[PDB]
């Protein structure tokens, strides 16, 4: 019971190098209440593996089992397998949801797939259903999934498989694809993707996940905040306690058109340069932002948005730190939402050796501390970037 801490683990984090290298055993069993495995896949209309080393074969334990092995040390921990995401696209979801036969084919493939691999549930990450057909068919998919999960539980006399989904924060995306009252009814809980509010696809700097929109925001764009998105879902009929609010352990980066104009909503020429470990322009892991702040980068706290950004030369990154995360946890409690979701567990300072505070998982550890009252350790102090970094 209490607030949830829902952590996404991404299987491609296994390929990162040096400090970035992450494996299932790097997760502390007591860190999260739920771990979601990103991702499974779809083949011939049925739930399947993303990559062969997810599976256990011949002598060799796969990633699925290494993640689920965490439940031996913490029997209260729940695991789910996610299907979807950006690589997956939309066409495969369209075809799988379009007819009852295709939906049932997926569903009766999904139940044994999960049970045989000791998963406690399924997370749907269709990004995104769009238009009237998708809007109806998505509901039909969740309805028939929940239906079948309910029946299975009673027949096998085991706790029912959980059904969850990751959902968008953009008002237009929400309106086009989501019959919210029906969607919420069939889901156990809802992982609100409260990040990617801004990024290199825009011509000015903007924060990845502002709690509140800056005053320099046009009036369309002030809709783009964590606060506005979460309350929009409530207004549309989602129960507050089913809303698990996403928290990014990453930032979105820009290259400033002029290094002297570095505030939020400043002209940008494109994405920030790629980090060594995540190798993606416009994007940095939290521990990559830490490296910047520990090597000459300047830190700005925006008291309007209640989030920080960092500047180094013409490089600009909007990210979340221990300060903004704790304030967001207070906002979760003040609004009675269901808990925090994290994207991802593998981009926090999981080794505890990069950001300088010598605490493993400073960000997620802070979430657990604020929401579930569990200490990060005796002398675990937040990094005060205001004094540590430049200004």
């Amino acid at each position: 019971d209490g607030y949830k801490i829902v952590c996404y683990y991404t299987n491609w984090s296994q390929y990162r190098t040096k400090i970035g290298k992450f494996m299932p055993e790097d997760i502390q069993p007591e860190l999260c209440t739920h771990i979601i495995f990103a991702f499974g896949w779809l083949k011939k209309g049925k739930l399947s593996s993303f990559e062969s080393n997810d599976e256990t074969k011949d002598g060799k334990t796969g990633l699925y089992d290494r993640i689920n092995a965490l439940k031996k040390a913490n029997p209260k921990l729940k695991t789910l397998l996610a299907i979807g995401g950006w690589s997956f696209g939309t066409q495969k979801f369209k075809e799988m949801s379009a007819t009852r036969y295709a939906r049932q084919t997926f569903i009766y493939s999904a139940i044994p797939y999960l049970r045989d691999r000791n998963f406690d549930g399924l997370d749907i990450d269709w990004l995104y259903p769009k238009g009237g057909d998708d809007k109806k068919n998505y509901v039909l998919l969740l309805k028939e999934l929940r239906e079948a999960f309910e029946a299975e539980a009673q027949e096998v006399k085991k706790p029912r498989l959980l059904l969850t989904a990751a959902v968008p924060v953009g008002p237009d995306n929400i309106k086009s694809g989501y019959d919210v009252p029906a969607v919420a009814s069939y889901l156990d809980f809802i992982n609100l993707m409260a990040y990617d509010f801004h990024g290199k696809w825009e011509r000015e700097t903007g924060h990845n996940a502002p709690l509140y929109a800056p005053s320099s925001d046009s009036e369309w764009r002030k809709q783009l905040s964590v606060d506005h998105a979460a309350h929009l879902w409530v207004k549309l009929g989602a129960p507050k306690e089913k809303l698990i609010i996403g928290m990014p352990t990453y930032g979105r980066t820009f290259t400033l058109s002029n290094p002297n104009n570095f505030k939020v909503n400043s002209p940008a020429s494109g994405g920030g340069k790629a980090g060594e470990y995540t190798k993606e322009s416009g994007f940095l892991a939290y521990y990559e932002v830490c490296e910047i702040l520990r090597n000459g980068g300047a830190y700005v706290w925006d008291d309007e948005m209640k989030v920080p950004y960092a500047i180094h030369g013409d490089q600009w990154v909007g990210f979340d730190d221990e300060k903004s995360i704790r304030n967001k946890m207070r906002w979760i409690k003040d609004n009675s939402f269901g808990g925090a979701m994290v994207w991802t567990v593998d981009m926090d300072d999981f080794s505890g050796g990069v950001c300088g505070g010598n605490v493993k998982y400073p960000l997620i550890g802070a979430m657990r501390e604020e929401l579930r009252g569990i200490s990060r350790g005796k002398d675990a102090k937040d990094v005060d970037w205001a004094s540590v970094a430049a200004s």
